[PDB]
């Protein structure tokens, strides 16, 4: 899946992105599954000052997760998943809730490539790690935490 | 709502940001209900040049707009928000309609949160304020202007 | 449509980002016979290290490309169209298969608005352009390459 993660520049250092997109990529495969490796966490960083709530220019907190999902889980699964984001990023940044926006956004496989492969429906992901197989596999095997 | 607004970088100064943002926001709420302090503005600033239209690079004047919404709400009045902020944002930016896109994306309230919470349906946004947390209220009652 | 390019700072030479572009347009153009105009490409460049696949940190080399779409379209047509992306992205930019994710989102054509206008359906992109303002058409046909 690919997770969009927007912040200010310099509110996370490498080690706190490092945490921050451990805790994201452990929460989606601790709840649908999908392997280590298909999680793509992707940090927008921003000088601070470019978010604005209710048109009050902010500080350097504000964290927005856009994840961007395949289509067929449930409507209670992914409620899970985003509550345990938006605990796991509280934790591994540091910060606090109110500083966290979540949103999930589903397409069909059938037009989601991830590492130049066309991505199976949840009915696969055991099965689909075929592939381009050989340097495509263990091209993934090493993307792992 | 959340709305990346994508601009080259130093085209708007801070208070053409600031102005933009309020465009938005007044135009959010004043169709749909919402609170002022639910409405984001996360300007992504690149370089001018970044921006390709139909293989020719540009200056510096595209602006494009994707808004996050909450599935619920009518194609008509959808029609009329996006109206609504190509010319407001053309006014408080002080660029033409022709360097303006918006598109607006849709996902159910149920898998989005912010502010560390869940949103409701369209249909009532007082309700869900008046019962969050009070810490909460207070953080989302100081980002309004 | 508007293609979203995530990509590491400065791996793209200028060049480079015009042969991507002009790679995406072209496919775009050809595939479903919109007008190159038509074509939005926005370069979202972030330094190396903001990148995370299975939680470890990648050099500069993942590219993501978000399309966000009009609704009426085959995921036949998709699916090439994602295809020939990653193709042609793979040698424009020179870039390996496995760097490249390709997910395509779409939205109902009445919520989506290119140059200050609103879209048309997909079976209506040429008798839409003609009744343009005479402005808005020699801008757009200007953006052709």
């Amino acid at each position: 899946p690919v997770y969009m993660v927007y912040v200010s520049q310099d509110r996370l250092t490498p080690s706190a992105k490092h945490a921050v997109a451990k805790a994201i990529t452990d929460a989606h495969r601790g709840l649908t599954g999908t392997q280590h490796f298909l999680a793509q966490v992707n940090f927008q960083e921003q000088p601070a000052g470019n978010v604005f709530l209710g048109g009050v220019q902010q500080g350097g907190d504000t964290i927005f997760v856009h994840g961007l999902h395949r289509e067929g889980r449930s409507a209670d699964l992914k409620g899970q998943l985003a509550q345990r984001i938006v605990d796991d990023v509280s934790v591994a940044a540091e910060i606090d809730r109110k500083h966290i926006w979540v949103y999930f956004g589903e397409m069909p496989a059938q037009q989601m490539v991830n590492y130049g492969r066309f991505l199976p429906q949840p009915g696969h992901e055991g099965e689909w790690f075929d592939n381009l197989s050989s340097d495509e596999r263990a091209f993934m095997e090493t993307n792992v935490d």
